[PDB]
């Protein structure tokens, strides 16, 4: 009785003293922003609570090599562009495949790219772009590769950590004011600092390879939102990344649809409102890409049932 009031107080003073999202019950409904960058999987967008990535914030996406972490970020880039935004890609891996990026939906032509010489240059260039106020998103690929100038020049170990800590302090304020999202891709360095400056942290893994008739048409991907200052954390989603196509938006609509009851199962058949989507997931997936209207209708309904 008198308990709940004092707790309401404690929480309010906490949010007041350290920002909204400094504490929350895991069963809470997220505080929903107006603009947000969708990820490409509605399932992941739901996992993130707020229907996508937050603006003006630091995001980390980490995983092993061949996990999908980069793919996820490229969709972030693509959706940001699709809403008339401007994207940058600070690159210290030299790994990007623009053809893949296009098929996925990236306007590579408009994509700003820098291939910096040093870790500090990478972050400084990134900061200059952020401070312009013209960017909707900037991706840093990747943390591990951000070698410090002293180490590249020959010359004080644990410097990477000092570099990042310094840079992220300055970068955090710039992002908040610009409304620009910074995504830092990270391999399994200066990830110690990024762990705490980041508003969202996503652990990305590939779990099993999707079997075609006889060959492999991509693989099933699992993402755990390990840190989330924007909505109850620890949520996780799965979705399909398809060889040379990207994240199966339609596949994820089907998954979240059945999970949400909007799509029932007449055995193998997937049914929507008494109409049949397809026999087995591959047909149901196909049907929804052939029919944008029904896919959009489902995506519309899933969101309505949630936020």
């Amino acid at each position: 009785p008198d308990r709940e009031k004092a707790l309401e107080l404690a929480v309010a003073q906490i949010e007041k003293s350290y920002g909204k999202g400094s504490v929350m019950r895991l069963g809470d409904e997220a505080r929903q922003p107006i603009s947000v960058i969708p990820t490409g999987s509605i399932a992941l967008d739901v996992a993130l609570g707020i229907g996508g990535l937050p603006r003006g914030r630091v995001i980390e996406i980490y995983g092993p090599e061949s996990s999908g972490k980069t793919t996820v970020a490229l969709h972030a880039v693509a959706n940001a562009q699709a809403a008339g935004g401007v994207a940058a890609f600070i690159d210290a891996e030299h790994a990007l495949d623009p053809d893949y990026a296009k098929k996925l939906g990236v306007d590579t032509d408009s994509l700003l790219v820098s291939q910096p010489d040093t870790g500090e240059q990478a972050l400084e260039i990134a900061d200059m772009l952020i401070r312009s106020g013209a960017l909707d998103i900037v991706v840093i690929d990747s943390v591990a590769a951000l070698v410090p100038r002293a180490e590249l020049e020959g010359e004080h170990v644990g410097l990477q950590a000092r570099l990042m800590s310094q840079a992220l302090r300055k970068m955090t304020g710039a992002l908040n004011n610009s409304g620009t999202t910074a995504i830092f891709i990270n391999q399994l360095t200066g990830g110690k600092a990024l762990k705490f400056y980041a508003s969202v942290r996503m652990d990305v893994r590939r779990v099993e390879t999707l079997k075609d008739g006889t060959n492999a048409v991509g693989n099933r991907t699992r993402v755990k939102v390990v840190k989330n200052k924007c909505s109850p954390p620890f949520k996780q989603a799965e979705f399909d990344i398809l060889y040379g196509k990207g994240i199966s938006r339609e596949g994820s609509l089907i998954d979240m649809g059945v999970d949400q009851g909007l799509i029932r199962k007449s055995g193998a058949w997937f049914t929507y409102e008494g109409e049949q989507l397809g026999q087995g997931k591959e047909n149901a997936r196909n049907f929804l890409v052939e029919n944008a209207d029904v896919a959009d209708e489902i995506e519309k309904k899933i969101k309505e049932k949630l936020g």
